[PDB]
């Protein structure tokens, strides 16, 4: 995947998870911009679904380490990456929704989605 397609990507995502989750644009935006109100339901719908799109988060809300290292290899160096893994892999919420949110603001920490889109 290349950056390009990838901005692509991250766009068509943020857009059908807008419409599937009925998230406000500008708290959409707020989440692209690595602001995130974990506890806020919408976020997390929109999270979620932006996390499953990518393969990030499987049926049952494990995180996939293979599907955010697809994404984040392409944006920042290898031991970030494997710092973003690790540091991701400690978030445990029973709540899956709120897993969700907590992963993107854990994710946002690196990179942010809106930060693609400067590359
Ligand atoms: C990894 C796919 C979605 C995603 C979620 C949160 C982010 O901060 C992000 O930055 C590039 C990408």
């Amino acid at each position: 995947m290349t950056i390009e397609e990838l901005k692509t990507r991250l766009h068509t995502e943020q857009s059908v998870c807008k419409t599937e989750t009925g998230i406000d644009q500008q708290k959409a935006n707020d989440v692209i911009e690595g602001n995130i109100d974990v506890e806020d339901k919408k976020v997390q719908l929109y999270c979620e679904c932006i996390l499953k799109n990518f393969n990030i988060l499987d049926k049952n809300n494990v995180f996939k380490p293979q599907g955010i290292k697809a994404v984040m290899e392409l944006l920042i160096d290898e031991n970030s990456v494997k710092q973003l893994v690790s540091d991701c892999s400690t978030i445990s919420e029973e709540n899956p929704h709120l897993k969700a949110s907590k992963l993107v603001q854990c994710v946002s920490k690196y990179k942010t989605m809106k930060s693609v889109d400067f590359l």
